[PDB]
């Protein structure tokens, strides 16, 4: 939702 949120998704 967030690209922040995103990255750590596939982190």
């Amino acid at each position: 939702h967030a690209l922040y949120a995103c990255i750590r998704c596939y982190a």
